[PDB]
């Protein structure tokens, strides 16, 4: 089997991307978080608190005739930026793109936190990092790729995010039409639950190609590019007034700057974001000041290849018995 659905962004920044997905019977479409960064694949609900739903389409178990409570299961996650969410658990059909699957556990919030709330455009979210870190007691539940795995045609999925413009999530093949040039595949490490990589290093617009390790996650729920601060500085040094300001809570730029591109290593190639995709427009309506899409990783705990990065290339998440990670140009 395969599946293919468009992924659209919530906003003209890219802040996050949404794709529609069938839960229930008859089939209730929620528009979900795509996001190789976590585990649980949680909704919008019927039980969620009244006055923590604001203008978010809700699941409602009661109304599918193949929900099934899931008798004792809890789950509560907390999010690298703050946020957090709780509740019971489902499971129910759940389809994207044409692609079903049947018992997957759907984690149904009992609470979800303020930037949940204020964010009408998400319903939710589907996690496709390793099942490893589902939150799901007393019994840890699987992601829906690694539900569907065994039944695709090849076990991947893979992430082509556009720039102000939809993109694509296709599950069990890859579609050569989509990228350029050749896939270029690197080592993956489980051992936290992400999909985690090593870059070869990186380059500053026309600069030079520095080759150094940069360890990190590819993760389509983070917005933003996170480095270490040595890579980052050598970046906004290239930008004219740029600055970091810990007011703001990162490095900011004069819109009237020109940004380079950023250039990052997989393997021997090259994957190129170009200065356009690293401006996140005014910090406030109306301010001359510009935040800035690269930005330090430093007391994160580690480095993320977000959106702002993933959005440069066609990107292959292999979940053959020993993983690995695919970039192409396109």
């Amino acid at each position: 089997s395969t599946g293919s659905a468009t992924t659209t962004p919530i906003d003209s920044l890219d802040d996050a991307y949404i794709t529609p997905v069938q839960i229930g019977t008859p089939a209730q479409t929620l528009n979900l978080d795509f996001d190789t960064g976590s585990s649980d694949l949680w909704v919008f609900s019927s039980e969620t608190t009244a006055s923590e739903v604001d203008g978010q389409t809700i699941y409602t178990p009661s109304k599918s005739t193949t929900a099934k409570l899931l008798s004792g299961a809890t789950w509560s996650i907390s999010y690298g930026d703050g946020s957090s969410s709780s509740g019971d658990v489902y499971t129910d059909t759940v389809s994207v793109g044409g692609l079903t699957v049947t018992g997957q556990a759907v984690e149904s919030a009992k609470k979800v936190s303020s930037s949940f709330t204020e964010d009408s455009t998400i319903d939710g979210l589907l996690g496709l990092a390793f099942s490893t870190l589902n939150t799901v007691s007393p019994t840890q539940q699987k992601t829906f790729f690694d539900n569907a795995k065994a039944s695709l045609d090849s076990p991947v999925f893979t992430a082509d995010l556009g720039y102000h413009a939809p993109g694509t999530y296709n599950f069990g093949f890859i579609d050569t039409t989509a990228y350029t040039g050749s896939i270029t595949y690197t080592a993956v490490s489980t051992k936290q639950g992400f999909w985690e990589w090593t870059s070869t290093g990186y380059a500053v617009g026309s600069g030079t190609f520095k080759s150094t390790s940069i360890d990190g996650i590819a993760d389509t729920g983070t917005t933003l590019l996170y480095l270490p601060a040595t890579v980052v500085s050598a970046y906004w040094a290239q930008v004219s007034g740029a600055k970091s300001s810990s007011s703001v809570g990162g490095y900011v730029f004069p819109c009237s700057a020109t940004l380079p591109s950023f250039t990052f290593g997989v393997g021997s190639a090259r994957i190129v974001i170009p200065g356009d995709y690293i401006d996140f427009g005014p910090i406030s309506t109306g301010s001359s000041s510009c935040f800035g899409g690269i930005q330090s990783s430093a007391g994160i705990g580690i480095n993320i290849f977000g959106d702002v990065a993933l959005k440069a290339a066609f990107v292959v998440f292999n979940g053959a018995t020993t993983p690995t990670l695919g970039f192409a140009s396109k």
